[PDB]
C-alpha cells in the first residue's frame, strides 16, 4: 500500500497533538490494550503482576515503557512509508525475543485509535481516522513480511 501526502498530513497532524503529552498517551494506550485484551499483558514479564487499572496507572515503569513505544512508533510514522531501517530491529525483537503475534499488533492499533478518538475528537474525524488506520495497517503489513523473513510470521 501507499498513503497519499494528504493522508500522511492527517496522521502527522493528530500525532503532533499526541506529542504534547507522550507519557500520558502512552499510559492510556497500554492500559486500554491490557483492559480490552488481557491476554496481551501476559507477554510482559515486567508488568504481568499488575492486577488493576489503579495499579497500572500508578506504575512508573509502565509509563516509561509507553514513552518508549510511542517514541518508536512516532519515528516510523514520520518516515511516511520509508521506514525499512526503523522496522528491522523492532521486527527482530518482537518476533524472536518476545514472540508477539500480528493479532496483538492489531489489538494495540485498535487501542491507539480508541485513545486518539477520545482525546482528539476535533482532529480525529472519520477521514483522519481512516488515514491513521491505513498508516497502521501499512505498519502491520511491513512488520508481517519481516516476521516471515525472520522465521516467525506470527
Ligand atoms: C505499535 C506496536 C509496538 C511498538 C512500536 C513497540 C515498541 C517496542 C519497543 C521500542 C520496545 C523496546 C525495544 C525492543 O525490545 O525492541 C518494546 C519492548 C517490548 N514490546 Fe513492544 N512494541 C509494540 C507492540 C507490542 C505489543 C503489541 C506487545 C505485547 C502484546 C509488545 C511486547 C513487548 C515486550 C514484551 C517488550 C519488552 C518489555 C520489557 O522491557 O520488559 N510490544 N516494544
Amino acid at each position: 500500500m501507499v498513503l497519499s501526502e494528504g493522508e500522511w498530513q492527517l496522521v502527522l497532524h493528530v500525532w503532533a497533538k499526541v506529542e504534547a503529552d507522550v507519557a500520558g498517551h502512552g499510559q492510556d494506550i497500554l492500559i486500554r490494550l491490557f483492559k480490552s485484551h488481557p491476554e496481551t499483558l501476559e507477554k510482559f514479564d515486567r508488568f504481568k503482576h499488575l492486577k488493576t487499572e489503579a495499579e497500572m496507572k500508578a506504575s512508573e515503569d509502565l509509563k516509561k515503557h509507553g514513552v518508549t513505544v510511542l517514541t518508536a512508533l512516532g519515528a516510523i510514522l514520520k518516515k511516511k512509508g520509508h521506514h525499512e531501517a526503523e522496522l528491522k530491529p523492532l521486527a527482530q525483537s518482537h518476533a524472536t525475543k518476545f514472540k508477539i503475534p500480528i493479532k496483538y499488533l492489531e489489538f494495540i492499533s485498535e487501542a491507539i485509535i480508541h485513545v486518539l478518538h477520545s482525546r482528539h475528537p476535533g482532529n480525529f474525524g472519520a477521514d483522519a481516522q481512516g488515514a491513521m488506520n491505513k498508516a497502521l495497517e501499512l505498519f502491520r503489513k511491513d512488520i508481517a513480511a519481516k516476521y516471515k523473513e525472520l522465521g516467525y510470521q506470527g
